[PDB]
């Protein structure tokens, strides 16, 4: 019996084979979840990455600054899982911050509209998400956001770890009302995880500064981590989302769940 | 299938059958767990309380201020689970503090071998058992501690409040000692829950001001926590804790996971 | 000898004689400061108000959001304070969200436009305004910002949290910048107090609901803080940022102090 | 004026010139206060260590262990300021942990017996101190204690890690204590500072591999600290410790300021 068996779960966020949200995916589907999915822009690409996944899942547009993909959410979701059953898991697997906020580029010259476009995308949308869905999720329900630990500033990261300030307080008001549907909101703080995009970074595309400085913090990371951090594998945060979309921690709620390694907990 | 199936994991702390551990041993073994269990002192009284789970758990004596105990410890778990045996799981769940650390008794008034054996108990133990019990651990273990969140000074609880702090900073050392063993460490801080002792309390067992406190103390909690939290159910812990014990949680470790109802994440 | 002698210190965000920077101006002139102001859109309102500070300050319009005012304020600033001097404090008592995201209108309500232009205004600003000042600021400089604890979730005060949070998360960016001229960044967490606009929330401006909600919020507070809060006395937060602004926190940067009667530091 | 003139402050922990609480004590007498001192074991030693402060200060001996110096300590200093006068500031800075508490000396290995007694000297003594003082304290006091933020585990320094872990729990129930006497309790954690045992350590007192991370540790420190970080200076966390004692933070109380150059709020 999988973890997640007859669970109706929405995992958005899958652009590549390599990102997060394909582990999550994939993990959930080994665990008896009967998944929809969601993509952005590129819905060709997403189809085709997706065909590889261990079970047939629909695939839904949503672009969460788009005020009519959310507005006819719901309705997309219903249709695809049929009428009358509803979802008991969301996955919010999203973020964005345009390169003028990240990497070599200084701090102070984030403009706002790029700042604002990728606290959208990466904080506001975890609510946006939540009050398309709720009306559409069935009590013991779980909603799952994708944080990285910005309770410290860091280099490079720079305006993405303000969003991710503001997503983890957005969470705590996402629990408030995800709560009165009998839904728990929580986040996943993932140690860094060797995505397309990542790797891009790792490899001088936001700056050669920034490049050194991210491979110098993923370094750290394992070297603090009592159990080790291995950046290549995304399937520990696939398997703590899955954990968190379960029965399991059903007393967790606006809450952070750290699959780190541990790293988080230990100064050096 | 259960969470835990073929996991052999040893759980302390049952002394009534409204013990947090007795309701973390029935989950385990409903979940496929083989468990060995520790009792302090009234044995043949946690005897009767543990012929109630439904499955058979052979019951070894310890007391976690006894150094022979402590020493012998890993032979006794060994010969009841079998020579070429390891565990899989440790849960402790083992809390004390002397009746002059808490409750109306002021703050100031508790003598310093009172405090010492409220913290040997409650917080030193957590590393003893971790000591005692390493060696006899599987990879991909995990060691499960109980906790109070004792982020902020609260009335009554006094020098137990202390403890719980001094245990979470014992746990994070704990995580990388287990680290070298594959072994995860971590802390579920839990809501208030009825047990005999908390009745007793309420009761005012401690004083009059200080049940009063407690009394008011629990009602907030149940308000502040977006999903409530009921204080005469302590199944939502005991999952928690097996969520812990599984495979779910493989990136964790030297952290608290907190199951209570999300109360620590609401103001008012 | 006065805490601030010989000081020369920009304070922004008085808007009327009960706002937390009217009596941050107030303490830093009476500490031997010399101020210069800084106001949003009224600023004949801003100039009668500021005629009752014990000594002459000029004022220099100031609108956060405008890009011209930030990229001429330096050149306004130097030309108030002389050429060749420069400035050895800043504060930021600059806070605003739409209506949309804040009391009774449900969180989920707020458009994005309207949290973006309160984040804007309470989070962003604190970077802009270091941006355009720190090249006129001496070292062992001070830079400080009004916060309110976002660490939980609270009723009304909803998207201002959210702002708060990612105000907490910027200002450890700032620290960064800052340093490299030799000047401290931080917070003071301030409890509440009763500003024109928060008497008129508890009046009801907002909602009947969230000026309920406020008010206890409020009686809490005092209640919790060991030395008690006195949400009609801005005094203690005054001092608090001159203690920030003076050269005795010296090794205090990307920080937030708690000007809040402890009230943070206790659960009931 | 001095910023603790008229004030009258009780400073413990005194032993070397290098001693953080030497410095707190030049600087409070700097600033105008009159001090009292208090000294472990060897008097002689602590007698001539203070004749090079810039003002005398009477010498008292005070065993935190000691239950009759606690019990004589108020009659003691008042003998000492005189009849009617009470104390405005209480400065704790004692911390000891047994060798084999710290350094390359297994965490497991070390006896309750040890752990226990640095936990009394470095946690307990705080409210032991404060249980003593208070009733010879007037409002607007303050108590300060030193803290290592021990949030997160760190090499070498283990057990006493644990101890400040329960120091800044204990802080917060004093800070309920003294708030009834009008008194705040705070403390000031302070980065690495090249005391005379801190030296022994770097030089390998406690092991080679203790000494060599230790070293790492001070190093990592000045590089994340915005405004960097000088072990040599005990100077700013002198001045923070008086911040504290002043009127100046009127506000704060059960509270943490950090004295170690933003170390703590950055990653990397
Ligand atoms: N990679 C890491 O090291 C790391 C670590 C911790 C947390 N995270 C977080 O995990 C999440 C997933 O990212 P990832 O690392 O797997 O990278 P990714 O690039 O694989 O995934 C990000 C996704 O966001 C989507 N997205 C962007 N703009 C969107 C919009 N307007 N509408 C809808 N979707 C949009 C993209 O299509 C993509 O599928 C993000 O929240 C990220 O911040 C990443
Ligand atoms: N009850 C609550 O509200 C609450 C909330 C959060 C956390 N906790 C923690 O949960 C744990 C379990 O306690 P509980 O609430 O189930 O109460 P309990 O009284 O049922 O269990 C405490 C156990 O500790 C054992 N113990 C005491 N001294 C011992 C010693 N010297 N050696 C070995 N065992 C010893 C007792 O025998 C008992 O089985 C404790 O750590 C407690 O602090 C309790
Ligand atoms: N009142 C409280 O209870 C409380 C508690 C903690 C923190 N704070 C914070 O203290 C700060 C000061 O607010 P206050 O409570 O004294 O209220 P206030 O209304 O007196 O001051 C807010 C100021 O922000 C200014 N402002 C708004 N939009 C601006 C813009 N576009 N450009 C420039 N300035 C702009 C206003 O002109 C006003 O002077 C804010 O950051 C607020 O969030 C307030
Ligand atoms: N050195 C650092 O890097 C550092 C950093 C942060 C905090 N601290 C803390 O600062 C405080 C002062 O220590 P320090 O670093 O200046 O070292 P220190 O050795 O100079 O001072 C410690 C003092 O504690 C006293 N003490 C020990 N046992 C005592 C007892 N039984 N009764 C009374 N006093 C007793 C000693 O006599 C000594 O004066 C301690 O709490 C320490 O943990 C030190």
């Amino acid at each position: 019996t999988g973890l997640l068996d007859g669970k109706r779960i929405l995992v958005s966020g899958i652009i590549t084979d390599s990102s997060i949200a394909f582990h999550i995916a994939r993990v959930a589907q080994e665990q008896g979840a009967q998944l929809v999915l969601t993509g952005f822009d590129r819905l060709r690409l997403i189809q085709r990455i997706t065909d590889r996944l261990p079970a047939k899942a629909p695939l839904l547009e949503l672009d969460v600054q788009n005020e009519e993909h959310l507005a006819s959410l719901a309705g997309r979701v219903t249709e695809a899982i049929g009428a009358g059953n509803k979802l008991d898991g969301v996955v919010h697997s999203i973020g964005f911050m345009p390169q003028t906020g990240m990497g070599i580029n200084p701090f102070f010259d984030a403009p706002y509209a790029d700042v604002s476009k990728g606290i959208h995308i990466s904080a506001y949308s975890y609510a946006s998400m939540a009050k398309a869905l709720l009306p559409i999720m069935n009590p013991g329900g779980s909603i799952v956001g994708m944080d990285f630990d910005p309770s410290r500033a860091m280099p490079a990261y720079n305006w993405m770890t303000v969003a991710k300030s503001a997503l983890e307080s957005v969470n705590r008001f996402v629990a408030r009302e995800a709560g009165k549907y009998g839904v728990r909101s929580n986040l996943v703080a993932a140690g860094p995880i060797r995505t397309l995009a990542m790797s891009a970074i790792v490899g001088g595309a936001l700056g050669e500064e920034a490049g050194a400085q991210i491979q110098l913090l993923e370094e750290g990371w394992d070297q603090r981590a009592p159990i080790g951090w291995n950046m290549k594998d995304a399937t520990p945060v696939a398997k703590t989302v899955c954990a968190l979309l379960s029965d399991w921690l059903p007393a967790t709620t606006g809450d952070i769940i750290y699959a780190d390694g541990g790293a988080h907990t230990q100064l050096l």
